[PDB]
This record gives C-alpha cells, structure tokens and sequence, in this order.
C-alpha cells in the first residue's frame, strides 16, 4: 500500500522528472507507454 | 491500495513531469500511449 | 509498504532525475515503458 | 557602415541570443540599459 | 565596413550565443550595458 | 573590412558562444558590458 501525509509525493513503478524549472526541447516523444 | 492526504500527490504505473515551471519545445508527441 | 510524512518523496521500482533546474535537450524518446 | 544583403543579419555593439529555440526562465531582469 | 551577403550574419564588439536549441536558467540578469 | 559569403559568420572583438545545443544555468549575469 502507499499513502502520504499532508506534502508526500510517492510513487511506484514510475519515471519523473520532478523539479521547480524544468524544459525539455527538440523532442521527438516525450511519453511513450506501449502495451 | 493509495491514500493521499490534503495536498499528497501520488501515483502508480505513471510518468510524470511535475515541476514549478515546465515548458516542452519542438515536439513531435508529448502524451503517447498504444494498446 | 510505504509511507512519507508531510515533505517526503519516496519510490520503489523508479527512474528519477529530481533536481532543482533540469533541462533535457535534443531527446528522442525521454520516457519509454514497454510491456 | 553597415550593409545587409536579402537575408544577412548583422550588428555592431550588440548582445544577441539568436537561435532557433530559445528559452530564459527565472530570471529577474532579460534587458537592462543603463546611461 | 560591415557586409553581410544573403544569409551570412556578422558582428563587431558583440557578445553572442547564437545556435539551433539555446535555454538560460535561473540567471539574474541576461543583457547589462551600463554606460 | 570584413566580409561574409552566404553562409559565413565572422566577427571582431568579440566572444561568442556558437552551438547547436546550448545551455546556461545557475549564472548571475550572462552579458555584461562596462564602458
């Protein structure tokens, strides 16, 4: 089981690109999820 | 089970960007997702 | 199980480039999750 | 003297971030001329 | 004298960045000129 | 004199930072110019 508490940010089985600035360029795909 | 608890954000099986100021340029596709 | 309290990030089977500023450049697939 | 021709760009005492894709983020001042 | 010829960019006492992708981050001041 | 020829970019007393891809983080002032 997860659960946060009041700021928690959990994940499971993920991929992030967590921060304050973030860009990303020339990008061909950004997310792919194929299944 | 998730359980998040007034301002916890969580996920499962995700991909995520999260961040302040995010900004994406010359794409070709951001959200991609077959099945 | 899992369990952060009130400002704690947490995963479990992840992929993170958590950073302040974070710029990805000229990608061609950044996220990718096969199945 | 300065002389462009049809499609050629060019200054003098100049301060240029030419560029296909171009982003400036956070900052606090972009243009500041002082005299 | 300065002669650029149709597609050729030229400068005298410049400061330049020039190129395809270009980001600036969390900078204070870009462009100062103080005279 | 100077002199370029369709494509060819030329300067004097200068700096620059020619490049396809290019980043710039964390600076406090990017172009400064005193005089």
């Amino acid at each position: 089981e997860m659960h946060g508490k009041n700021w928690s940010k959990l994940c499971k089985d993920c991929q992030v690109i967590d921060g304050r600035n973030v860009t990303v360029t020339d990008v061909d795909i950004v997310f792919s999820k194929i299944k």
